[PDB]
């Protein structure tokens, strides 16, 4: 006839390994919730909120790893009253890993910019990490994950972004088992926008670096690329950081300075385009060979004014394409060579 109220929680009494990637909630049937408290092992209460109709209570703040929580709830209805007490334990990680996402929040980047999520620890379960990363695009475009190394995963579409696209990255790793008892230390979120299409093409046959903005040629720079014994790899490069001046140190990229292809020299107006250490930069010493002969260690050498032009007008995520050199092809897992991996292979990924 008149039923007693019933209490249902999203955890159960005695549960262990409860993941903290989601709130805890309680629902009343045949009655309303009169009070709900949740405390940790130390008696400290957890913040929560009861819905206005009295039917549903939920935690509202982050739940902690390695905690024993006690939930007390009372429901009242015309049929009488019901009270329950539940204790559960949350996940106890063996390790925590912190994600770091690029590009930065609010940035405007070029059409070649991948989403990058780098953890500070090796990820045993790549599939769990990919599943925990939510990418929103507008206009919507399909994309896919691919791992550069054990710690950094990249996401991009099949073709270069459409200018004007919003990209939203929710790395929702808090409470997620990323393998072997390694859980996400925190969530991170970033949002960025794709700007103009900027593609600069260096053609060894002509020795010209041509900059096209939304398809229109805006600059033609005589360049000197890698001499035969240190060639510039062909392929697609993503623009990385830019520097007013920087000491280029070959040992940074694996080559002892004191070795025959080593070097250590202060350089102006330098835009990095590969982790292997290719840059567009000012080369006053080879102005005469630019547009004619390859003389560099791999860099795209241009005039000082053209290098400053490049610094001022080309942004992170814009594209440099190198063609017809005697080099090989830039490795797809360079760090900035993601677009050299064919789409079918990128889309199949490497989560295992
Ligand atoms: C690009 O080619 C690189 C490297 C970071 O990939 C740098 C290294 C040089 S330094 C070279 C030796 C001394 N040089 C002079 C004449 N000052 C040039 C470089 C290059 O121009 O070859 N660029």
């Amino acid at each position: 006839d008149l039923l007693v109220p019933k209490l249902t929680a999203s955890v159960t009494d005695g549960a262990v390994g409860v993941t903290v990637d989601a709130p805890v909630s309680v629902t009343a049937a045949d009655g309303v919730l009169a009070a709900v408290t949740m405390v940790n092992d130390n008696g400290r209460p957890v913040a929560g909120r009861l819905s206005p109709d009295g039917l549903r209570w939920s935690t509202t703040e982050q739940l902690g790893y390695n905690r024993r929580y006690t939930l007390n709830a009372t429901a009242l209805g015309l049929g009488g009253a019901a009270t329950r007490q539940l204790t559960f334990q949350t996940s106890s990680p063996a390790h925590l890993t912190m994600p770091y996402v690029m590009p930065g929040d609010g940035e405007v980047v070029g059409v070649g910019e991948p989403v990058a999520i780098r953890f500070d620890e090796n990820i045993a379960d790549r599939g769990a990490a990919e599943k925990a990363i939510k990418i929103t695009t507008n206009p919507p475009v399909e994309g896919a994950f691919y791992w550069l190394n054990n710690r950094e995963v990249r996401w991009r579409p099949e073709h270069f972004w459409k200018p004007g696209t919003a990209v939203d990255v929710a790395v929702n790793t808090y409470g997620v088992d990323l393998g072997e008892g390694m859980f996400g230390e925190d969530n991170v979120q970033t949002h960025f926008t794709i700007g103009d299409e900027v593609i600069a093409t260096a053609d060894d046959n002509t020795k010209i670096l041509t900059v096209r903005v939304n398809g229109e040629v805006v600059k033609s720079m005589p360049t000197s690329m890698g001499k035969d014994s240190t060639p510039t790899a062909n392929g697609i490069y993503i623009v990385g950081s830019r520097y007013k001046h920087i000491i280029m140190d070959s040992s940074t990229y694996g080559v002892p300075v004191n070795s025959p292809n080593g070097y250590r020299t202060d350089v102006d107006w330098a835009t990095q385009i590969s982790y292997s250490g290719v840059f567009v930069h000012s080369a006053p010493w080879s102005v005469g060979a630019q547009g004619h002969t390859n003389t560099s260690h791999g860099c795209l050498n241009v005039s000082p004014s053209n290098a400053q032009w490049f610094y001022d007008h080309v942004k992170r995520g814009d594209i440099v394409e190198v063609v017809n050199t005697v080099g090989g092809t830039l490795p797809g897992i360079d760090g900035l060579g993601d677009w050299n991996i064919p789409w079918d292979q990128w889309r199949a990924g490497n989560a295992k």
